[PDB]
């Protein structure tokens, strides 16, 4: 037979892989509009009806996230300094540091720096109205791919945390509780169970007070959270996470008790012995009309207030058990209003199985002050919109209501608003909900209050600073001052109020605090994880420090560095004065090793630099200097000589006399051309400083050699007590398309051979470490090379390295990743005592079948039935689904625990000695390696996006064993698969194609039988 | 002093700098409610009142890409198999592959792909309603960070081209013109300069037609394009491009000449011997409604027949010989409709100093026709919308009008559309502008087109598959046939009916046709570029070819890859029997070398391959088929023994007989423990297989080597006749954080060092090439490590090698990849000869200022004074550009472009033998480089988007020589920077940093004074 051609079913197979045009293709307009139908993913702008949405309390926010979509989008943030977007957070959320934990797979630093300035930090992620908060400032709005999506990471950090199931503890910085002084015992009172109160009540906490109450009127906790945020923007579970938090604090809640005045007043709460009291009841009664005075729920009226908690009762498990079925609400509906509280009534009434819905204000479009993300989601909807119209008469026939007469409205040229009597509307309608707002009205409640100073608007008045009252004991924040719009801004008051709280008690106790607000951070038991380790008899306070690079320029940067949180830190690598050198310029250049990606990030540098252009002098005294200030952060000085004797030991006298903790010789010198590269060179380098010096000494590798472990092995004859592995490899980085390089140095546009460093080299280095750490058992390693996060530095502690060095990581940032690398590794230790979260990778939790960062129904109708998410498959899905929806309208839905209880470490949390070496079991030989344990391709149809990467990759670079579907665009697998792997290497979707173990007999392809 | 300590001055500069905190951060949310408008970069919905647009003709278009944001979505694009955008775009422009070539660089490459398909494709990518078309069936949009932007993509390799100045040529494939069939003479008549003829023409063109004329009504072409479509969206420079392309066929236009009775008619055609003629001449007449008869433009009445060619007339240079100040539309402005003609006039009665617009349309929202891209363009520009609103009657006093009367509307139960007489709105207006679409009405224009048919539509008929009227010599296409909503459909129209006009005329001289519609592409001079090359004797006609891996695991798709264009190609490593491998699974795993980034573009892959588990006796079978099918592609067998002088004579012989063109020796069996990492093992196995064959042969290098020259030049004097530089570099690619290893073999989870290849190793393959071009001058050298477009194949060829192995980029992507490979290298070429482009890199134009890839504007109140593109700053631009707009209309605002005239070569294009290795002479060692000639990096405001990376790396790897502003947050390069280039290497925009030479004394730091 041929065998360079394809059999006829492999012909078949082939039939929709990628070919050479040699012309221009034919296809008709007709045609084309006939086929556009079958491959649709986005709305048809032709589709005018609802889709049917009723009991549907699906997630439907734009901005949710799965891990996959959160990595790419914090890799896109640029991580600013100063940056506009925590500007213009109300929290003043560092966003640029959670972001950053987030690119680099630590999801709980991101949780627990979101959770620090904000106790709402899952709450705010899904409803904060960005665009007019932090995405409003972001720096990439001025790119042409847009501003960040602030909220659907810290969502998605959040979320994990919450998967994580880890509590909040006391404040550890704090004594124990009976050395508390007596001040922090005082009784505070917190009136309503809202986002205000929770947020005081947690900051008041952390600061220490024992005695915290929370009086809510109603019998659930949360506010507006809770009652009346759609379900299906805001799960009732995550209010309930936010509140458990705080309740690990100790804060009490207590039901069933309202500010009012034969109930809670200030006047019981002061005589009861209450010393401080925070007012967050938000505005408890809807905003009315008199139009609408006598009109029922029977009749079919309703206030935001009647409607959204009758609702919520319906999708919320648990909110509130008592429920009613979802209220009958088919038909037409009105909602009057063009706040957030009408669009929310509106895809609220949708699920109710309205059959229209019209959302009619009074003035017009560019009026409203709804929030775009909220009016995009009546918008696609398709609710209907009905401006300059303001209502007079509800028609009620038959004991319903059948119409709505509204009046057209105006703007003359004065900006005055007039409505035209004569101009009329007749809108017929059997459900009318007005959404005019909240307000405070009952006057025993405001008789409470007294003898608060209210304002023009009956608000009680504060100090916008303090959110103190005219009463110095009573503070209010919230709805209820009539400043805040927003979740996260009732957040920040409760926040601001802690503090002045605490000053106003502290104060009633005879003591002081702070001129300068101090509020604490956010902790769990994941803080108080021990990442020290010891390695050559130097105890590391991490293991993290900065390598002997840009980044140790200045021994100014290292103690800025050592005040940030590094374990230790190299000093640039210097010389004796006879051997100073002169450095050119341009010398650092970043990497080509991904494409033409700018900005955050960059996979590789190649540097043309020197050793340090500073003399021994001044590094021998800056050692000094650091080593007295810092005495626990540890200084390794960075030496390098020719291949003179005199010279290694007078510098490394030299540098151990100023204090250095251990010495690291850079092997770089040019004596095959350096020493690094010559095992005699090295050894003899080694016995000379050894006799030199009595502190430990590191011989730093080069990786351009044939065999590193020869090298390893001299310096180990040679008497150093370790070695670090390892320096740059040595590149040329790329030419401009004239072929001048860059770097290129004077008119003349030179270049030399530069060092490549970065996470491009990390597999290099990560094969220096491992073949070092298994050919000398226990010799210590300083690991180099593209280390940039918790889980890339515990790759190369499994690895063998005893710690860990970075530069490009910083080049890519600053000095305040450390802080990323010690939570993210004090977290991967943590969980690996959680016998409940094994299967998850680290931090991330296995993969569920998800699109778009949301989970698929599991349901039957949906499972294998060929159905990809676009064209008529997605209707036949939508179809599927609300069929679903209806059929659990009848059902009961389970409860979850009245509250959950975190998960219990079972074994001491592993120390960085326990997992030094750990993979090393697993490296071997090729010989050593199943050629009889063979996996397949198996690929999950309902996380596939129909790319057919797989399905080309397998065609032209494996075994063309993939079908893809032409009418679906679904792959399958086929048992020609050889599991070589490279299909799940270039899907874009994580873990949607899976390696299992094969199945049928596996016979290796000869071509022609041996 | 303590030298360990920041002075003043730099603890001042590092006021900014990133800090960890201790505590939460106390703000009160007045003060933040305060300090939010200071950094606000998005419209505040707060705002119910939107900056003077009067006389502002800039681009609005949110799809505009410049070269940084082009690349970054090119690369997002998932380059997808059959892929459904494709299927959506009714010109079925081959998008993936396009974006493809954007994606490596490779304008030209995009641009040739995207107008071979649709020759109107710079304007399509500007006006194309996508979300209904292309990216409503992208496969992305099943992500959160959604679809594609391809219009924007297409648009900006389309830009790019343009500014080329690079010609249309006639196919080249066909015979000289002289030689072309009587019927190619066949006089052809087009009536209508708009899209639908535009393309018909061109089409034609490129089949061989030399008589062909556009019979064109007005003293402009180009159609909708040019007379409605604001210049605001789509530039009329963009038409005046694409129909000089075209005019470079030979495609006649005349204007000034009508289809009409007593002028041009079907018969008259006939009368004079034209042979086919192509109906294009739109919908020229505005729908009417009686309400409006008698009105006319000075009391306030236009329809958007008379109302969008005033302002286009008035806004596009070169449009038309007279020229005309916009229209005087102040007050209060109703649009009437909902499609989007009445958006344009919307956005467009703005520019003309409306105090108001008001669109008003007889149904819903939910009705609207306009795609919502256009849609937001008025919202966003603050118009108002008034649905359910019928017009009723226009109240004129005075002489004009000062309101029109709607009643209300409503949708009955079963579906019908009712009109409620007693509720009705009396809405103030001072101008109103119709826009309920368009019709052919004339009866003059009918009744020349006598006798083909007409539909109840009032419009001719035509087979919808071929055009074709009821006169078999007569077809129509575009608006005209009403089933095209879009320019890209026009097009469309165009291009079918120039295959089945063809095999009409064909017919009539009696010559048949293909059954199979073969339209040519879209050819320039670049395509006629000669990229072959000479190497060991064997004579390459691209120098691309297949790495030996794991796109040649089989001689079946070798040979695919050579029908797609593909050089040459190596075998997969094969034996001999006693030495057959059986590989382990999984063995070929993606690269973390660039982060948690999945699907196209990985930067490396790690294998624990073996050699092929194909025997020797399949591999020479297989090569004797491939070169007895593909002679002039060029065959290397890929060999293994180990070290054995009988093994590696008896299995080179083997590959000889075979008929390969060559053979690579792979140094990778073990014996450091490789053959290929001992040169004198090397020498000694190139010795064994000079003495046992006649063709030439490659020692393939490994770079895991402290040496690799001192390899090479062994494998040189044992006889090679060049080297393979390199193979993969031995790493691991990472472990889990259980510990466990990927790739992961067996129930023990076990693993190997395996290799790394991909773009992430090209550094280290670049060196390997570099350093032993210049030890040893001339000896060929295959390159293998990283390449993946031509621009990153001409890096190699400049560091002297002679051909381009290829895997890793295959792995990424399918084979054909070798026509971007071969475009962009033929482009490059051809560039090098064009003095206007000296200052582009290869095909990337000099950047400009520009943010959001708009061009800055260049007003002397804007630059210099600190103004960032936030909060009042942004503001404060407004009000310039704004006050600068009223003075353009104040001045001596009009000049027509410069015409085009294509550049010329003005040296020979080079062959690749002309540009091997010129890149050598730029290295040395580092004492070669001045230290003299230091530079400083000086930042472009107007480009910066003040995110402060520039400073952070300066304080935290650096020499603290950034002023960060706290303020505007514009940064400021001092006198201390060193050159270092850090912050030019961290900047997100291309080219807003540079790097200039030093004005003043370079002193190094040295910290404290030397001494002796
Ligand atoms: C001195 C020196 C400069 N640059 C590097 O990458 N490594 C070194 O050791
Ligand atoms: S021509 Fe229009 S529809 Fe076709 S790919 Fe380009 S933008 Fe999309
Ligand atoms: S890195 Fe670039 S964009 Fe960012 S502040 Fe510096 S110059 Fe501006």
């Amino acid at each position: 037979p041929v065998l360079s051609k394809d059999v006829a079913d492999i012909e078949s197979i082939l039939a929709l892989n990628p070919r050479t045009q040699s012309h221009a293709a034919l296809h008709s307009t007709l045609a084309k509009k006939l086929d556009k139908k079958h491959w649709k993913r986005n709305p048809d702008k032709n589709c005018f009806h609802c889709e049917k949405l009723e009991n549907n309390f699906d997630d439907i926010k734009h901005t949710t996230l799965g891990e996959r979509g959160a990595l790419r989008e914090a890799m896109r943030c640029l991580k600013c300094a100063d940056a506009p977007c925590q500007k213009s957070c109300p929290t003043h959320l560092d966003i640029k540091s959670f972001i950053t934990s987030i690119s680099n797979k630590n999801y709980y630093g991101a949780a627990k720096m979101i959770f620090s300035d904000n106790p709402l930090g899952l709450t705010c992620g899904m409803v904060c109205p960005t665009s007019d908060l932090c995405v409003g400032g972001c720096n990439l709005y001025a790119t042409e791919e847009g501003s960040i999506n602030i909220g659907g990471l810290q969502q998605f950090a959040s979320e994990v945390f919450k998967a994580m199931n880890i509590p909040q503890i006391r404040n550890p910085c704090l004594p124990s509780q009976e050395k508390m002084p007596e001040a922090y015992s005082a009784k505070i009172a917190l009136l309503g169970a809202g986002p205000a109160s929770i947020s005081c009540a947690s900051f008041l906490a952390r600061l220490g007070y024992s005695d915290i109450t929370i009086f809510e009127k109603q019998e659930y906790v949360g506010g507006l959270s809770t009652s009346e945020i759609p379900q299906f923007r805001l799960p009732y579970d995550v209010v309930n996470f936010e509140i458990e938090l705080m309740k690990d604090l100790g804060v009490k809640i207590i039901c069933g008790k309202s500010l009012s005045e034969n109930e809670i007043t200030l006047n019981t709460l002061k005589e009861e012995g209450y010393k401080a009291a925070f007012i967050g009841i938000g505005l408890p009664e809807p905003k009315t009309d008199d139009i609408f005075q006598g009109l029922t729920q029977d009749q079919g009226f309703y206030t935001s207030k009647d409607f959204l908690p009758l609702v919520a009762k319906s999708s919320k498990a648990g909110m509130c058990a008592c429920h009613s079925p979802l209220p009958s609400i088919r038909g037409a509906v009105i909602v009057l209003g063009a706040g957030d509280t009408a669009f929310d009534c509106a895809t609220s009434a949708l699920r109710c199985g309205a059959r229209r819905v019209f959302l009619v204000f009074r003035k017009g479009f560019v009026n409203i002050r709804a929030v775009p993300e909220e009016v995009e989601l009546a918008k696609e909807e398709k609710c209907e919109f009905l401006p300059f119209l303001s209502p007079r008469k509800v028609i009620v026939k038959g004991g319903r209501i059948v119409a709505v007469q509204f009046v057209r409205t105006e703007q003359d040229e004065t900006g005055k608003w007039n409505e035209d009597e004569d101009q009329i509307v007749h809108l017929k309608a059997d459900v009318v909900i007005s959404a005019f707002g909240s307000v405070l009205r009952d006057p025993k409640v405001k008789e409470a209050l007294s003898p608060i100073k209210f304002n023009r608007w009956d608000l009680p008045e504060v100090d916008p600073e303090t959110m103190q009252t005219s009463e110095p004991w009573v503070f209010a924040g919230g709805d209820i001052v009539g400043m805040a719009n927003t979740t996260v801004e009732s957040v920040n008051d409760g926040k601001q109020a802690s503090w002045y709280i605490h000053k106003y008690i502290q104060a009633q106790y005879g003591a002081s605090v702070s001129a300068k607000p101090e509020l604490p951070l956010f902790y769990t038991p994941v803080d108080l994880v021990d990442i020290s380790v010891e390695m050559a008899g130097l105890k590391f306070i991490n293991p993290f420090g900065l390598a002997s690079a840009a980044p140790t320029t200045s021994s100014s940067m290292i103690r800025r560095a050592f005040e940030a949180g590094w374990g230790f830190a190299l000093t640039k690598t210097f010389s004796l004065d006879k051997d100073i050198v002169t450095n050119v310029s341009p010398r650092i250049v970043r990497g080509t090793t991904s494409g033409p990606m700018y900005g955050p990030g960059q996979s590789s540098f190649l540097n043309i630099e020197l050793i340090s252009e500073k003399t021994a002098a001044y590094w021998c005294q800056s050692v000094t200097e650091l080593k007295a200030d810092f005495p626990d952060n540890i200084v390794i000085a960075s030496i390098m000589c020719s291949y003179n004797k005199n010279d290694w030991m007078e510098l490394s006298r030299k540098a151990e006399a100023s204090g250095a903790d251990a010495l690291e010789l850079n092997l770089s010198s040019p004596h095959g051309l350096a020493c690094g590269q010559d095992p005699e060179l090295v050894r003899n380098i080694c016995r000379w400083v050894r006799q030199a010096v009595q502190i430990p000494f590191f011989a730093k590798l080069t990786p351009n050699v044939t065999d590193i472990v020869s090298i390893a092995r001299a310096a180990k004859e040679g008497g150093a007590d370790g070695v670090t592995a390892t320096n740059t490899v040595s590149g040329l980085m790329g030419l401009k398309a004239d072929g001048t390089p860059w770097p290129a140095v004077g008119a003349g546009k030179r270049t030399t051979y530069g060092g490549v460093s970065g996470t491009a080299i990390r597999p290099i280095a990560l094969r220096a470490v491992t073949t070092i750490a298994r050919a000398l058992p226990g010799f210590p390693i300083l690991a180099t090379g593209g280390i940039d996060s918790a889980e890339s530095g515990l790759q190369f502690l499994h690895s063998g390295a005893s710690v860990l060095q970075v530069c490009s990581a910083v080049q890519n940032q600053d000095f305040t990743v450390i802080q990323d690398y010690c939570t993210g590794l004090k977290a991967l230790l943590y969980l690996k005592s959680i016998e409940e979260l094994q299967g998850w990778d680290g931090q991330s939790p296995g993969t569920e079948s998800h699109q778009k960062g949301k989970p698929v129904p599991r349901i039957a109708e949906l499972m294998g039935k060929k159905l990809p998410n676009f064209g008529p498959y997605l209707e036949q899905r939508k179809k599927i689904i609300a069929e679903e929806k209806m059929r659990l309208k009848e059902q009961n839905a389970a409860f979850p625990p009245l509250e959950r209880k975190p998960f219990i470490p079972k074994k001491p949390i592993p120390a960085i000695k326990d997992v030094i070496g750990k993979a090393l079991q697993y490296l071997g030989t090729f010989g050593e390696l199943s050629n009889i344990e063979q996996v397949v391709a198996v690929i999950d149809e309902e996380m596939c996006i129909n790319c057919g990467k797989c399905y080309m990759t397998c065609n032209d670079s494996g075994y063309q064993a993939i079908q893809f579907d032409p009418e679906t665009h679904l792959p399958t697998v086929t048992d020609t698969c050889t599991g070589c792997t490279l299909c799940l290497s270039v899907c874009p979707i994580i873990d949607c194609i899976r390696m299992v173990s094969r199945t049928t007999p596996y016979e290796p392809k000869r071509g022609l039988p041996l």
